[PDB]
């Protein structure tokens, strides 16, 4: 496998079972990592996520919590730590979104996105950098961003915002443990072939629109993402921390002045 | 009586709401928007007789101002003070979101509590505020104007204030994409990203010649910002002489954001 | 009377100052009872115009031949403007030029016109006025007209992208540089604007509704709603803004095809 | 002979050229790229024995290479390059702009000569590349890569290095276009933005005590970055790990974007 450095290393998967979690976790597994599927609420799924690490060389267990909930992102981190002896790196993955007219926009579903998205993530981060610190373990943190901490998003400002605030929140984190090495960075995927856009890709002109939006024209595979996120995991990236590196086909670079429009 | 002349006559009778109006640099806009002649809506959250004496200012400045108690994190305290606006001067023109709380943890030993009364305040408040507006500025057909009041610290990070730090680019986020949202209507929305500026927020700070001397260290500017210069901005943004601008962050940081270590050709 | 009490009788110098948001800021700051300084390349009777319109909104002007890309021609510019009105208050980098070519089809000279002009043309101006605002102890101000392509990246514009992009950090780093001194230095990033740049563009109908397209707030930018930012930058008013680009682009940095939730 | 593994199988026999390939971070990324078994075009200014040797070290680790005298600024040079990758090599697989040139220099004091210099040989130098691989690329359907060595000063401005952070900002705004332009054909372009590399171009500064250690003060990790570090990011972006990847800067820089300043909770 192709980073050996990763050998043997506890990485710990927020949504871990389901579109970009269970690839990354995959793929970690393919590393021959030891994977910790966090998991909301479909245990059958996270069976089949971690029989797929296993298949792919590793090792694996599930652990089922909520992200919002701050005993469960604490149950979390010490399962890891008590059933693999360590931690290595922490994957802060979970995230939901949905469409509502800003204005219109209820409290209770903003906070929802909030609490999952931003709050989930700092909790994790949290967790892990307080084991790292009081251990001294080198450690690593990756947050699930996306092309939304840069991109505007009228319908999903919840979203946006808890995107732009991961920014912010890892750039800080990075800068405030490095000093340690811990390092902490961000991915930010384009349209991904995941369920969070199931019901959108199904839509033969919804799908053909999204990959209109995408200048590379075809919408991510997950696996594309876990690439990166062992890149980031790895020793290779010994250098490389608080940046948020894009995985979009181009969707960054404003799609409609293509072709020299405006 | 209009003895003088001002800077943004289109301001003159424009309904203003200031979350946080009555201390610093919300005071300091309310008073900036007396002067051209806006009708001021003091947002405060307990200190009354602070609130009295800004409303005092904004009519001694040349406006008329009402005050109104509210938590920002307060879902019902938020549309309260979109309604009184709107009851008691017929409408809303300007919603100014500049309530904030701050606190240095560091990062690792910081409690969900803490971390959450920051998003609360900071972000979610924000939200609350440009969420009543805009609904009021749609269902209306007016032109109306947001003003979220951000930090360099939407795009500087700051350690043992992650909290915060998150907030702030939170506000960018959320700002950009109401601006983008409502961009049709011509409903305009906009950041400002103050630096170091002599406020409440900075005084145990300040107190402490040592530390004043460190943060003046990294204004490459060289001082601490008057609160009257950043309403300047405020006022300016609000204006019809902003038309064309939206969806921006707007710092006034004597240069704070261009790195000041970087100084002298160092690194 | 006007809005900015304290541009009175500033020295504005101003490249590109006879057509565009070049005449519009001319012009502005001539209502603020300015002395403009507008700086022009070759037509003659244009600059004259524009002269003549400063003079009637309220202010003082001279025109002054020079191409930016000519070292002693900012030389001579800037200390025409020292000597007429006896000082430099504001200096206006804001001529610029473009044109469409594949990137992998754009010849060298082509490129070399568009960064010479665009961004080295903004060098010369604002090293000759730093100059000048140091060696006099003056608190001066420089503003350089970049835009959205700062940050909006434009195929088949590739010079221009990357002239706008160098103008950004030779903006940034001369505002960090020059802060201590009480220098401001700061960019503009307008949108689509009703200039010249955009003429043979804009007659033809399908690519002006395009554009407009591309326009959140939904109508191309009137030169007036630019020179009205840089009227703010000048003045006092922007006492503690330094180093920044103020985007005037109705919306076009924030991604105009990610609008109702598409993506 | 294949006895010994590598990182990034995919990248064995492709044709990658690097401007400034025999010195720093273009011979880092020389030797990196013969650890994976590529062919390597080592372009080189004027140290024909320094060149010699990296083209050694790059066989030696498992690669192929050759030597191409030229300077980045001569547009026949570089278009020489391009065609002598193509002809020894039979094609041409990845584009390394990585040349680059500073000076200390008070702004206002900065002559054009020396402006020119530094942007025509790290701006328009880098352009030249870009265009020849891509010209290439386009004629022969190839789903080629372009890698521009830009830095932490595409980001962070940099007094008396005007030149040097405008020809960064310039780069930025280049590779951000390219990428976008030739998306579609599958062509990828992407900068790394460098923090302070332990290479020729710090030489003189690094054997200063005092700078040195100044310097590290400015960054987070607390060390000079190693050039097999930003190999390792060139080898990356390079393979087909990186496939979705495309129009970005990839920092490695050790924090030094993330304003090391308001460390500690500093300002
Ligand atoms: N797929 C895409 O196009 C993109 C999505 N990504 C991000 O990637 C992340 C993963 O989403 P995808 O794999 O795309 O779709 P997904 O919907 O399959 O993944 C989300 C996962 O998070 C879990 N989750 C939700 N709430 C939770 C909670 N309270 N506690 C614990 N787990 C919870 C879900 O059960 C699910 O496993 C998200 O953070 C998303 O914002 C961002 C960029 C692009
Ligand atoms: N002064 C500075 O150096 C900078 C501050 N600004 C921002 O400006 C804003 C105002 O702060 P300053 O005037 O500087 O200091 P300040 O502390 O005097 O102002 C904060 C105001 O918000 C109010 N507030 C706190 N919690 C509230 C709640 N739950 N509901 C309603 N109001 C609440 C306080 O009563 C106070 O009036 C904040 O958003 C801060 O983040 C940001 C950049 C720099
Ligand atoms: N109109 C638009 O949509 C936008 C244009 N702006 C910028 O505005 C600036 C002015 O252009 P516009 O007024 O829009 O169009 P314009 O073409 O009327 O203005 C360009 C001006 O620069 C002058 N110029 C060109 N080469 C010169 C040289 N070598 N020496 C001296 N002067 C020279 C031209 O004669 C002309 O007066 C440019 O820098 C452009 O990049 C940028 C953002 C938006
Ligand atoms: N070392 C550092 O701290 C950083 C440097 N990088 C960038 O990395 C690149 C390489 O520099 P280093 O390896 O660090 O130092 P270096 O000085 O060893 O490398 C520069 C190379 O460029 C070549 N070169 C200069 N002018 C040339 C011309 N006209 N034609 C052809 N080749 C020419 C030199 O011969 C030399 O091999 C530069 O573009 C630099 O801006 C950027 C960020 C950090
Ligand atoms: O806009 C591109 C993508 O952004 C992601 O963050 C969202 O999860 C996707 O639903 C969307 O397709
Ligand atoms: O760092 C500069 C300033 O940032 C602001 O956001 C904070 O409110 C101040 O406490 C701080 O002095
Ligand atoms: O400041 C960090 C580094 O920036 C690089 O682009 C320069 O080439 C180095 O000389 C400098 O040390
Ligand atoms: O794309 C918006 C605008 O950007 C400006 O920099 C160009 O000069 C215009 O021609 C273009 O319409
Ligand atoms: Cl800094
Ligand atoms: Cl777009």
């Amino acid at each position: 496998h192709m980073y050996t450095d990763l050998k043997d290393k506890v990485v710990v998967i927020t949504g871990g079972s389901t579109g970009l979690g269970r690839a990354m976790a995959v793929r970690f597994g393919q590393e021959e990592a030891k994977v910790v599927i966090n998991y909301y609420n479909n245990e059958e799924e996270a069976l089949d996520a971690k029989k797929e690490v296993e298949e792919a060389g590793g090792q694996a267990i599930i652990v089922q919590g909520d992200v919002t909930k701050e005993e469960d992102v604490v149950n979390l981190v010490q399962t890891a730590i008590k059933e693999f002896g360590t931690l290595d790196v922490m994957i802060n993955n979970a995230g939901v979104e949905n469409p509502v007219p800003s204005h219109e926009l209820s409290l209770d579903n903003w906070n929802k996105v909030i609490d999952t998205n931003l709050t989930g993530a700092f909790l994790g981060s949290r967790e892990a950098i307080k084991y790292f610190v009081e251990n001294d373990i080198k450690g690593n943190v990756i947050n699930m961003s996306s092309v939304h901490e840069m991109i505007p998003w009228p319908l999903f400002v919840h979203y946006a915002a808890s995107k732009g605030g991961m920014k912010l929140m890892t750039e800080t984190l990075a800068l405030e443990y490095a000093p340690k090495g811990i390092r902490v960075n961000n991915i930010g995927p384009g349209a991904m072939n995941t369920p969070i856009n199931a019901e959108k890709f199904a839509d033969p002109v919804q799908r053909a629109d999204v990959e209109s939006m995408i200048p590379m024209g075809y919408i991510g595979k997950p696996e594309e993402v876990a690439a990166v996120a062992a890149f980031l995991a790895s020793s290779q990236a010994s250098y490389v921390t608080g940046i948020t590196l894009f995985a979009d086909g181009g969707m960054t670079k404003y799609p409609s002045f293509q072709f020299g429009r405006g």
